[PDB]
């Protein structure tokens, strides 16, 4: 079992689009040797102006990003205290948004504004929360729609399993409503996101499952680094936002101004998922072969996946390169291999010139020369 | 692809082992739907006066005593103790026995009622650091462990006698005993203690044992149609470490538990007595399974998939393993219903129903988990 | 899939040597059933007198005892206070130490004296932080050589083998602001790969004798420490888990160092929760290992230099044949637990006495004896 002995990484695009009525879902393969090394699936769901995300769940822990767009969201933990007509926390949702929808966790999303709502979604495969396989997949309440994931294995909404009897008898109601409930009037083009007429009257007036379960890592938050001539890094961890000790999941968002670059560095414990968001960036990883195992641009709407200890280093093409990175555990730590408090810099000066062979004067400049944490300024 | 299973099936043991003093069957662990469930299943008899001589496995146990009283007891390695021994307890019928991984278990009846215990075995558990395969380690005897076939006869037997000799310093002849040599074959694991025995009634403290059956408190109580009793490590803390949990079931005839899938945990479903109808549908609204489960049987139900069951008998009852201590259910309709948590609006669009079909289905049925029969 | 039903079990050397300038890295094959099954990587470092282990990290936890020798190490912990130029601490290692370095955090070591150390190293893949595959991987930040685990794996301008050299060096130069000369150092371009990970510092080194990374990395389970079990006519042993070694409650990892006079033995056991690495140190030993069928996976003798899995549950028992066998046990829990078979806190000795005349067929008088006759807890004395 050597799939994360990775030769050759690429930039990826989704190669399945599935049309709604509402919107549009986006996959990326899950059987791509990336991904099934990153333990990973991603999608892409665009939900247009009035639009549904109608309730779904899967196998395994979610983290998603709002790429752009507000809106509503909804999970259902069973077991929890609600708020004729009672139900269960509908928060609202904003751009720039860290999501986190734990195992199994009914959730849906609307988009109650104008412009189009962009989640990216990381499917944790990998999480030990997950007792199946290592197929993603994803539970529809409704509809008559397959599953984004079903094209990826080798009626259709749960309801629609059942004998019509005995939901006639669990829920006690008419023939008419379980035949609503089995989607059986709808066919395969209305979809997983479906457009909404009147709206919705979603708002007021009014183990933790009163937990936070989202947290903005946009412009607004406190950055972990800022560069007023590089750029800003703000990462989300369990610290931050704690239900993600659960998924062992996080994300690190960051931007870069044009030429500069996050110095080269690894992550100790964690696969990465990088999402481009705005722009493109060049960018180099490397093995423990010393292998160049990629070598080129990524650009907005591409995922570059970066196994744990792999080292990556980037540099920004255009006016702003912006990006989220999915991290497969909840403390994700970097160890930077350049800059103020590197791995160069914490070597006693003398191990670092019989590390490399260099004079002591250079392992000096070699440790100072640059002054900055993580981003560095592009020059003249 | 272990779990993209498209026919479940109720599943007998496949495998009966005759011993002195009882009978052990077992079900296939090779059989897909274990395997993707990450455990296996067996069954243990023992009849008046018989002993279940001491074992031990690399991985949880929770055994169900579906039938008789008796006693047990557990070895765990540097713990105070109560001749001197660590303590022996009771268990009764309806009981939930936890048995951590490595830890020495015995099964003892004094009754003429034979005891009928089944264990789940949790391969998958983070505590099973071998392989998929379910092992069990006898001190004593000379039969093969009832595993073998899927994949001297003691712990003691593999070692030299001078060794066995020099560690206990005894002579050879309890060497030799000790060994199972002069022992038949068949005697096997569960063993006629003659006279009978000499009844004597990071935490050694833990509660091992908690019954789930009809005499206690139920978590779900319905007059006209069953009960439901759950115990998790909120109920049984040592049950933390093995990360199971078990729900004990009874359904009057006609009589059903709404559709509904466990978020977080596989199922076995053990049918205890009578007979139901089980439907469960996978991710992709296919029928995986849509037939009888009676007692005896077992029917697995991966995460996330949806199950409904309703009675054919005057009472069913089963006892389902889950492979998760704070297992939780997502209950698909009645009261504490994934319909009911939803806003009214959301149902509405998300089925494609007027606001008073959707107050339909969140109200018509004011029931937690079981529904009533109907007329 | 069947990693652990391990039939035979075989007492290995390791299985490569890979010399550099300034020492050795002996491996064991990771691909070996025994050590896939215990989910581990076994390895065994050298250092030559005034040589340098250049800096690695590794995608999963090391436990490494130091067999032989003195020296320095050093770790880098991203993000944490330093001290003095300005670094992170150095300590000194002693033999008989248990060096915890965590899932991806630096790591080096220095011989400042003559006689050569020798550190050998269990990796932990089974480990939860290790999130690529199956094989060992070691990442150096220097030099022209291979890892060492590459030559297990069976399957762009290049040229060194380190992190560095995998950048183009406008990277490099940017990143670290430093000229064409540095950074061409750094990617190892002009360094041979005999060279290699353990380097001759030509005039010797120069350096002082001095999420929780302000914690203990080194704990001494040698001679020199306090003996959990000693007896003076059998020998000794010492473990550290987390209760001694926090940091190991991250790992998932402890050690149990044993020393044996000769003709003694260690009662059978097990372990409940952990797989044991058995790695001889001095003399030899007489080991017999059971599996779940009463069948003999291993019976012969595990002498210094070789090591022995015992998977978990699997009963293990040993005679020492030398004035002096003395063991390290790696074991892949941070509370690794073991049943005596034999002896006072023994499981016999803990089951009711009338289900032990039962369970064995023995007289009441019997059992006692096989309760009672030895009353050593895990040692036992030459007969």
């Amino acid at each position: 079992q050597n799939e994360c002995q990775l030769e050759r990484l690429d930039a990826l695009e989704p190669d399945n689009r599935i049309e709604s009525e509402g919107g549009l879902i986006e996959t990326w393969n899950p059987n791509n040797k990336q991904f099934r090394c990153a333990g990973v699936a991603l999608s892409r769901a665009t939900l247009q102006r009035n639009a549904l995300r109608r309730p779904y769940y899967s196998n395994a822990p979610q983290e998603i990003f709002i790429q752009q767009g507000n809106g509503y969201f909804g999970m259902v933990f069973p077991g929890c205290p609600e708020t004729r007509d009672r139900h269960q926390k509908v928060n609202r949702f904003r751009e720039g948004d860290i999501i986190a929808v734990p195992t199994g966790i009914v959730f849906w999303m609307y988009n109650d504004q104008d412009t189009p709502v962009i989640a990216v979604s990381l499917t944790d495969i990998r999480s030990s929360n997950n007792q199946l396989d290592q197929m993603p997949r994803r539970f529809y309440l409704a509809g008559n729609h397959e599953q984004e994931f079903l094209q990826y294995q080798h009626g259709n909404n749960i309801f629609s399993g059942f004998k019509r009897d005995f939901l006639e008898d669990a829920f006690n109601v008419n023939r008419h409503i379980v035949d609503r409930l089995q989607g059986r009037n709808e066919d395969e083009e209305k979809g997983a996101i479906v457009k909404v007429k009147g709206g919705l009257s979603i708002i007021s007036p009014p183990t933790v499952c009163t937990a936070k379960l989202r947290l903005n890592i946009g412009p607004s938050s406190s950055p972990d680094i800022y560069n007023p001539e590089a750029g800003r890094i703000k990462t989300v961890t369990s610290l931050d936002l704690p239900v993600l000790r659960w998924l062992k999941l996080s994300a690190e968002h960051g931007s870069l101004h044009k030429n500069a670059m996050f110095v080269p560095h690894y992550n100790l414990n964690a696969n990465s998922i990088i999402y481009a968001l705005k722009g493109r960036a060049r960018l180099q990883v490397v093995n423990c072969n010393g292998n160049t195992v990629f070598d080129g641009e990524l650009e907005a709407g591409r995922a570059l996946t970066v196994p744990q200890n792999y080292a990556v280093a980037a540099k920004s093409l255009s006016d702003r390169f912006s990006y989220v990175a999915f991290k497969t555990n909840d403390r994700a730590g970097i160890a930077r291999l350049a800059g103020t408090s590197s791995v160069i810099n914490n070597l006693p000066l003398d191990v670092v010139a019989a590390t490399f062979n260099l004079q002591r004067n250079e392992a000096r400049q070699l440790k100072s020369n640059n002054p900055f944490k993580f981003l560095v300024p592009a020059r003249e």
